[PDB]
């Protein structure tokens, strides 16, 4: 969402408050971003904007479907893109072309020129301030010649843009998890050693047969390499543990009962947190076995000392002719996460590159000081999130956690804890939310009636729902919600109790899932790991995919792609995140999909 406001303020006639303002109302119809990839909403939105914000917000209201817009019938940047016959527009453009030729491997293409041109324009608009900048904006919009010494203010700017795309990132820009990403790939890895984790929520069945069949194949295919499986004795019955222990012995699987591990330092903090989840899972008090696996992943005694890849228990592999024959590979970092990128079109510019991180495959090198640094860096992040639950939720950039902070049920929960001198733990939060969503009244009481009003499509009935809530008029809540579900309340007068009740159970389950997911993933999972990696990213200008850079290792995304991820370093094949530089439409794998640790699928994993 970073890039939205820029466009609005640079092409859509917004300013600060209406630029934000728009988005706060532009999303009430997620995914603003289709609109922005064409500039046709922004052209129209600027025409309306010219007659005030109300004129624009009224047009988005009465509009049938957005992105369905077709033309009708001191903004130095933006003025620079409107009408480049102006002498200075022409001079930056030529420089862009020169820049491209000294930075690329082939004949620069339109979008590649547009990218470097807008880079010049925004830089020149940042180098100018005051009246002379007002002058320049007037000069470009009255198309007269380049002022004296404009080509000397422009040289340091051009040399910076050029240097940024030709000089290899220095080691300060390649610090990943406290370890420099080195371009000579000194760290060695195994394509055969692997471990996975499985904590069963069913004491009579240690692991599903389908997953068991997968590890049998993994252990068979990975020749004499280790195929380790981490589990918990305390989650099984004696009978089932003995069954499990023999199945692994019979299939060349190295079992590791993490309950017997004696740990020090962060290892012990992760171990205790993990046992706490499992104990809460066992006691039906909000624990999650995937959260357990997220933390156990990073325990040094669990990983082991020889190079080894973590993989999700159900991960498949390219065994066959087109696998990797060599047992050893190399990369530039001790801990390799799974990575990829999605390309977002940006009209006449180059598409933005959005990197994705995942922990479904983590390739570890052998024991060494560096791998220990990067591991400790992750374990500390995850342990911190568990120690400061409310603080992380409060600061979270996740949409569902922001809304959780505004919920009155959440505030009540906190009040209980602080008044009861208890700290809000993750399992407690998860448990509370689950109970809250077990019925519509508790649900509506937890989220504000305001919240319930906007979601159900009638913000003005918020006071009404409050009264129906206060006096047990739970009929209006049912119909208000069902009415928003099945379009209109004429149709809800054709449902009886049974069919209406089943509709509200589905809805409530879906709402609970939206919060649950991030209450595992943002604390111990891949989103929590992602948050620890983001500082390594620029934060200034977006990352565009440059295709023929003479020195590709000047862009941080190309350094990760080549030197610090598992791509091309394992036989395991994951589709949980896109491959590198995957097209936006190609990421439509998402259309053809509840995971095994979400409350529904975990409900059934035992029952
Ligand atoms: O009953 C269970 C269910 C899950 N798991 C663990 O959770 C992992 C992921 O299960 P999966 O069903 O594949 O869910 P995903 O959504 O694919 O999981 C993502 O989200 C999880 C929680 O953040 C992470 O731990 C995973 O690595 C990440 O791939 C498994 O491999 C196990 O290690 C258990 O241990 N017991």
């Amino acid at each position: 969402e970073q890039y939205w406001r820029f466009k609005l303020m640079t092409e859509g006639g917004c300013n600060q408050n209406e630029a934000t303002r728009l988005i706060t109302v532009l999303k009430r119809k997620e995914s603003i971003n289709k609109l922005f990839e064409n500039d046709n909403f922004c052209n129209r939105l600027s025409s309306y904007m010219a007659y005030g914000f109300g004129a624009a917000e009224e047009w988005i209201k009465k509009q049938q479907i957005l992105s369905n817009i077709q033309p009708l019938t001191p903004n130095i940047f933006g003025a620079a893109i409107t009408f480049g016959k102006s002498p200075v527009v022409k001079l930056l453009k030529q420089n862009a072309r020169e820049i491209c030729e000294s930075i690329l491997m082939d004949e620069p293409n339109l979008k590649q020129v547009e990218y470097i041109f807008r880079l010049l324009a925004l830089q020149v608009q940042e180098t100018y301030s005051g009246e002379q900048a007002e002058k320049l904006y007037e000069c470009i919009r009255d198309k007269k010649p380049i002022p004296s010494k404009f080509e000397e203010i422009l040289l340091p700017i051009v040399n910076r843009i050029k240097e940024n795309h030709t000089e290899i990132l220095n080691e300060s820009k390649r610090n990943h998890l406290g370890v420099t990403i080195q371009l000579n790939d000194p760290y060695s890895f195994s394509t055969k050693n692997s471990f996975c984790i499985w904590f069963s929520n069913n004491p009579n069945s240690a692991m599903p047969k389908k997953i068991k069949d997968i590890l049998e194949e993994r252990a068979k295919q990975n020749a004499p390499g280790v195929t380790k499986l981490v589990y918990s004795r305390a989650c099984l019955t004696k009978k089932e543990n003995t069954n499990f222990v023999q199945w692994a012995k019979e299939n060349g699987i190295t079992l590791l009962d993490f309950d017997e591990l004696k740990c020090q330092g962060e290892d012990l903090e992760l171990w205790n947190l993990a046992q706490a989840e499992l104990k809460a899972m066992r006691e039906g008090k909000g624990g999650n076995p995937a959260a357990a696996s997220d933390l156990v992943r990073w325990i040094s005694g669990v990983i082991g000392d020889v190079p080894i890849a973590y993989v999700d228990a159900d991960m498949p592999m390219l065994t066959g002719n087109k696998s990797i024959k060599s047992e050893e590979v190399y990369a530039g970092h001790p801990v390799l996460l799974n990575m990829g990128s999605a390309l977002v079109k940006d009209g006449v510019n180059l598409p933005m590159e959005n990197v994705a991180f995942n922990t479904d495959i983590i390739n570890f090198t052998g024991e060494c000081k560096d791998r220990s640094i990067a591991i400790k860096r992750i374990a500390q992040s995850l342990i911190g999130n568990y120690l400061h639950v409310t603080e992380r939720i409060s600061k979270s950039g996740n949409p569902e956690l922001k809304r959780l902070g505004l919920m009155p049920g959440y505030h009540q929960l906190l009040k209980d804890c602080e008044e009861n001198n208890n700290k809000l733990s993750l399992p407690m939060l998860r448990k509370a939310l689950t109970q809250a969503h077990s019925n519509l009244s508790s649900y509506v009481r937890f989220i504000g009636v305001q919240r319930f009003a906007e979601m159900v499509g009638a913000p003005e009935d918020a006071p009404l729902f409050q009264e129906a809530l206060q006096q047990g008029n739970t009929i209006v809540l049912t119909n208000a919600l069902v009415a928003y579900l099945v379009h209109g309340m004429d149709n809800v007068s054709r449902l009886n109790s049974s069919e209406k009740e089943n509709l509200i159970k589905k809805y409530l389950g879906t709402q609970l899932s939206l919060l649950y997911k991030p209450l595992v993933m943002e604390f111990s999972g891949p989103c929590a790991v992602t948050r620890e990696i983001l500082p390594l990213l620029p934060t200034g200008e977006p990352t565009r995919y440059i295709e023929n850079l003479k020195q590709p290792d000047a862009q941080i995304l190309r350094v990760l792609q080549t030197h610090a991820c598992v791509a091309g370093k394992t036989n395991f094949t994951s589709d949980n995140i896109p491959n590198w530089i995957t097209s936006s439409e190609e990421v439509e794998r998402t259309q053809s999909l509840g995971l095994s640790w979400m409350p529904s699928e975990q409900a059934r994993l035992s029952k």
